[PDB]
């Protein structure tokens, strides 16, 4: 039986990509939505960025429920690591999260340093972090641009093993920019797991540039990833982080056990939509207005039975697909109702009652016609 | 080198799920957008549905460019097949598309017939189709609900081999409802390819209920699928069909050769958006308003270089990320401009010029401040 932790990064990766970043009270509202959704951990921010974010991280750390991992992000240097720890140490379960780049391009063309120097930086930063937080505290290390570490993939194994030996309990593998295809990333995850084994938790953090973040994250589980970093409503850099709802529902549909309160999905998404001013597209998976419609029939319980993965109510929505007597499906519905009661009426009579249904609907507006009165109208 | 055909089903699967189905002139406009996008084939409709759709299919068949496959969908019965052929026979390259269910549930609980009877129906319908279209004409067979053919997967191999032997040139594998995970579907595709080999083209047709249609379609290519059925703007049943743009761009980024005019992507999507009244979400991959923004820096060419898959212009968009002197990034931009010219100004002076930039922008509205005048303002 697989353990899969859903790690939310909305307050960090999501907030920082926002056209209109959140105030402290909005961040607190979002934090509370995350707690009620029962995610397995929450990254509250990047406290080194500025004094406001520092304050927010501290407030959220103290608000955090007991036993709920509270993470904050730091770059790989002693002073910033110390500041980060100061931000979160008051949380019941603080988690230190350190990032450093590991891709060939980053090392050769951005950092312009050797691989040996990279390993030294990784080891020194994680070791230092462990020196200030003590033994009981989870440390996560992210290899930035891991998804692009193609030419230096072997190095990447060394980097993560180094991080673990220095004290990292979680190795986070980001697909910082989505460039290829899920199984390219997933094969890399598999090879990392092959050398990490039980020495650390493998986490993944995928972005959605080619519309394949959910798939990449989901398939990573089946090669050994036990944590997925996600965001509400697919917020985050560019096209966004891995969508929390799609990932949670997909894993559930595949038989996995998650702590997520699935029925909080829709009320959460609606509120996040309001807080960001980003409407929920009507065809958006899980939460889209129109995704439970089965309309194709109009052109010619069975639809609900053979063509639905999960019910509206499962994600906290009301089922709005109610048989009506006032539309393109209106006419045939009256036929079926009359059939049920054993009332025989000609095709012209049905066409008649059809018009009466749309009539007494406009009067006392709109469209709320009962079977009982429709039976009374015919006979 | 892989051959991958992009087969558009917007005028069929897309149109029939539409809240407001298209008129003949709108269908013609959509058809023309598809031709200009240079998709490899177009399914024009379901001509058996009604006389209007029949007429539309005939009009589009005659409008179709030479050498462009024009498909229309039919259920697996002689009279409907004959009607369908009548609808499309005038196209330069007509393609007959027949569907019949193949999943355990469909056969046992919906059709309530034996597997032997299913094979007979498949063979008879394809053989009949071949009898009326002649040898030169492509026949596609779809096994409806293939993605759910888990308990009877072995049967599914028999069904497709039967279809091929009867005359099917293309075997289409739909993930009618997205229920699991890409690699479950993809493994099934692989096993079908293992027995079909070079006897027919494998096509896939995935839906997007769990947000993983693009991935499922893309990964299917790497186990032998040579045709992908897609729709503009992810139109189609429920959450929609596989999104054309994401699929085309992903395959291109993975080094594949497609005929798609990539630079038609954005103008097409914008027009389809208008025709359906479904806005393009600002975080939608490829075409979303906000997906080329790199904003996270504000919180503390490189961003464009290390964090972009493809350029805005590649998909027919204008790059709107222009360095401005009027915002939260405004102040530092003036610093850098003054640095370039070797003009030294105090931190208070920069703060001053910052205010002058926002001032002469409101006057003669709005926000269009040149470097040249900003240099003239400082010195
Ligand atoms: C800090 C890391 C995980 C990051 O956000 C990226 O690589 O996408
Ligand atoms: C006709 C077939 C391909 C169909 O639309 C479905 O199975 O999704
Ligand atoms: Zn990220
Ligand atoms: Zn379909």
């Amino acid at each position: 039986p697989k353990t899969i932790h859903i790690q939310d990064v909305t307050l960090r990766d999501g907030n920082q990509a926002l056209k209109r970043p959140w105030t402290i009270d909005e961040k607190i509202e979002v934090f509370d939505l995350l707690v009620e959704l029962n995610v397995d951990g929450i990254e509250v921010g990047f406290p080194s960025s500025n004094e406001t974010e520092f304050h927010t991280c501290q407030v959220l750390s103290k608000r955090a429920p007991k036993g709920k991992p509270i993470a904050a992000l730091s770059r790989a240097n002693q002073n910033e690591i110390a500041v980060t720890w100061e931000a979160i140490q008051k949380a019941d379960c603080p988690r230190m999260h350190i990032v450093y780049p590991v891709s060939d391009f980053s090392i050769k063309h951005v950092l312009k340093i050797s691989e040996k120097e990279v390993l030294q930086k990784i080891r020194n930063s994680i070791s230092f972090a462990r020196s200030i937080v003590g033994p009981g505290i989870e440390i996560q290390f992210s290899g930035e641009h891991f998804g692009d570490a193609i030419e230096n993939f072997a190095f990447t194994k060394e980097a993560f093993l180094t991080a673990i030996e220095a004290g990292a309990n979680i190795i986070n593998l980001p697909n910082t920019v989505e460039r290829y295809r899920p199984m390219v990333f997933v094969n890399m995850v598999k090879e990392i797991k092959d050398v990490v084994k039980d020495k650390a938790i493998i986490s993944i953090h995928t972005h959605n540039d080619l519309g394949m973040a959910t798939a990449t994250s989901v398939e990573s589980v089946y090669v050994g990833a036990e944590q997925i970093e996600v965001a509400l409503n697919g917020l985050g850099e560019r096209a966004g982080n891995t969508n929390l709802y799609e990932t949670a529902i997909a894993l559930h549909q595949n038989g996995e056990n998650l702590n997520i309160n699935f029925q909080r999905i829709y009320p959460t998404a609606k509120r996040i939509s309001e807080l960001t001013g980003i409407p929920i597209g009507e065809k958006t998976p899980i939460i889209g207005e129109d995704i439970f419609s089965h309309r194709s029939g109009i052109h010619q319980h069975q639809s609900k039975g053979a063509y639905r993965t999960f019910s509206p109510e499962f994600v906290g929505r009301m089922d709005k697909e109610t048989i009506s007597f006032t539309n393109q499906s209106g006419h045939k519905a009256i036929e079926f109702l009359l059939h049920q009661r054993g009332i025989q009426v000609s095709k012209e009579g049905i066409h008649h009652l059809f018009s009466l249904a749309k009539s007494i609907s406009s009067r006392e507006n709109n469209r709320e016609i009962t079977e009982a009165e429709l039976v009374a109208l015919s006979q």
